[PDB]
């Protein structure tokens, strides 16, 4: 294990994109040889100007493939005019595996329409077998995925300079035994009957809410004892360590509350800390009381992830209890789920 | 079972239809009227817009089918001028026959005004002959289920994730907005005259010194009234900064004196921070003043650097005027200068 | 329904790439119905091994309403006069699906075309005309 | 030429660096086989991000150039990630005008660090004899036109 005096770190950008392409009723390939089934342009966020697409020859490209259904990759749009990549194929069965996973080891040169794809891909008789599993429910389940290389970018670090070195950011590290140690605050702050002392300039700077409550003439005469019963000591101890400290240690055993009491007090980062903390906790059987509190705590990206999941497995949320009091006490939550399921991934009878 | 992200699926839902139609009297047909045989058309698809029609001609309409009976599939007109539709026709088992009729394993494209079919399908003395048992009660019944195949673009879906943002801590910044805003100001800092307004308990938090100052039972008095005279005003105003954010923005060009100050308040990162941009400054001419300067403020780190800084430019240091001063001031400065040039290196021959 | 197109590359002697790439133009169409969207695909060189010293021309569709369509395409060189020269058609009518390029692969020897007595690449520039009809 | 309804003039960009480099006392080159002299960085004013250079061994790169000068194109610094370009070299003579010009068809992907370049550039014999003058007072000129490839676009201008 040496020591560098000076190091260096050079990355090369590699960005992903995946495709799904499935072909119904496949056997009516509708054509003869020279048959070219395109597939819809496809992307992702970055820098969603590379747009792609996926040409398929059924029968063949050439006299040679005849026996051989041939996959191309085409880039259709591309902002520059090189772009190198990596592409790799391949065919789900009936339980979803690959199957005749073949890769690209070069990374070829790419240019606005240009197709570079394996002609001899699969055998037309190993796919039309139907013990193979190839084609289940005559669907012809292809696979793709693409990795692109950009220029890559030195970093050019160097160790062993400025002699003398800073200690970090103290702040916090002594402000988290500032709450703990309850030390030179003034008012009172009581929660389900238990107290606590915190001062006002914290949870002022910290929270628009208490900065409205203390202002309101209310610190001339009343500073001492303050009206929460809302919330529990449990999760409030919790609520101060995050405003005096800014970090949130015991997020998850208490996400629910903690989301509630943010959506009270109008803490945008905690109420985004307990979104990703319970959205980490998004499974089948508690969908139905995560939808209630997101749409109750207004919630915008919780709510996105919920119906999101909610319309991916819709298949086996229903069933439970959850779906069966959610529609008698929440007939607009019902209508909301309607409306993003019968839009996205089943429109109009495509795909049934 | 990988996941991917679009979800093309190329939905190429087929439309299919059902019919009823009786044909009487299919075995003297033919000497009762011949060849040309016309039936009623139907319509259907959707909303009935679409045009079909179905018969049977008992005998060939040329000379050269006379032998093979037709089903001809007429098509007047037709849904699109793309339709690949492999026609599959059926019986819904009359008797038994699904197989030796003719069903169609290559089709035509349909197009508007033309008519495609097929006009060979049994053996006309061989559907004749009732041995082979194919005359139930001398009627058939058509269920013509068109197929049509053509139809299948697109649909899609993004189908995106993306986690969820996660932005930073800001306490630093929001401290720094509330030394700003001075809200709820606790006690009242002087310094050259000039007020300022601060918070007990951050300072407490930060600087040891100011938290042993509100500890030694003078607070009836000393919590508004403290009184900071040996500091500047900007120095007092950078080190507020620094307590507050935890940052010193304009460190660089005011080093010496914000170090003082640090050393005064007991400011560890702060010490070490002018340090460092002190550390990074050096010349030959002032050399032996930052080395004062560091041992008057027992910045080791600082005094390390600036004596050994001197012992490698030593040639031009003693030239100076404060290295000649720094004799006469601070004897065991150099005192040091020699035990750091001689215990710390040698030997060198001689 | 009759297209037609002027396609120019310019500096083609720096051809820029080997055997076997191609050079697209950008999608064109007539006014009505601006619907069916095609594009030339031409490779500098040969885009068989075969082929190799030959020009290889195609007429892609990308962009249909319709499921196929029925073209005849008639692709020309214009040269330094400006006049149709190597002029030759497709006389069957092709069929065109989503996605489907035809053509001619064997359409001009390439040592025929860097002929400079030929005047068929005036100034370093070649001006392809392309006239489809569609029924 | 008929008027189309609509066009599209395809433009290519190309730029042009040319470099003119003078070596004095070039017999003095003082090393053997394996030597490279470099010339000062030079750009041409815009983008003035690539930054090029030429590289000269005097005797030769290897075993077969003994008797052949070796001339390389290097360039230093590039912030794209790959550069195509042709290079044409020339050495000038007594009265100044080019000869033994010769130059590169096939344009070379240029990167970080990466030269091309001719290692048979001229007979050394051939250089270093007095009658065919291609050494003027000791002296050896070197005239590097030099063609920098770009990105191609399309204008897609539309007519009546």
């Amino acid at each position: 294990g040496p020591v560098a005096e000076s190091w260096c770190y050079t990355q090369i950008k590699v960005v992903k994109f995946s495709y799904m392409w499935t072909i119904n009723n496949f056997s009516f390939c509708r054509e003869e040889m020279g048959e070219v089934i395109k597939s819809s342009t496809f992307s992702s966020g970055a820098n969603d100007k590379l747009k792609w697409c996926l040409r398929v020859n059924p029968k063949g490209l050439d006299e040679e493939s005849k026996d051989y259904l041939s996959l191309y990759l085409l880039l259709v749009s591309c902002p520059k005019s090189e772009v190198r990549a990596k592409f790799k194929f391949s065919i789900l069965n009936a339980k979803g595996e690959e199957t005749k996973a073949m890769e690209s080891q070069r990374a070829y040169r790419f240019v606005q329409g240009k197709d570079w794809g394996f002609k001899k891909f699969i055998r037309r008789d190993f796919l039309l077998d139907e013990a193979n599993g190839l084609l289940p429910d005559d669907k012809l389940t292809l696979f793709c995925e693409v990795s692109v290389v950009q220029d890559s970018v030195n970093i050019s670090g160097q160790n062993t300079m400025n002699m003398v070195k800073v200690p970090e950011c103290r702040l916090a590290d002594e402000l988290g035994g500032l709450w703990e140690n309850s030390r030179f605050t003034d008012c009172c702050l009581c929660v389900a009957g238990q107290e606590f002392q915190a001062h006002k300039a914290i949870l002022a700077a910290r929270s628009p809410v208490f900065s409205a409550m203390f202002e309101h003439e209310m610190e001339e005469s009343k500073k001492n004892r303050v009206e929460i019963n809302d919330v529990e000591p449990e999760v409030f101890k919790e609520m101060m360590c995050f405003i005096y400290t800014g970090k949130a240690p015991n997020l998850d055993k208490m996400a629910d509350d903690l989301l509630a009491a943010a959506d009270k007090y109008a803490l945008e980062r905690l109420k985004v800390m307990c979104e990703d903390a319970l959205c980490s906790n998004l499974s089948v059987e508690n969908a139905a009381e995560i939808l209630i509190l997101a749409d109750l705590h207004s919630a915008d990206q919780l709510k996105t992830q919920a119906v999101d999941f909610i319309n991916y497995h819709a298949s086996d949320v229903l069933e439970t209890s959850g779906w069966k009091s959610m529609v008698v006490s929440h007939p607009h939550l019902v209508a909301e789920a309607y409306r993003s399921l019968a839009s996205a991934q089943c429109p109009f009878l495509g795909p049934p």
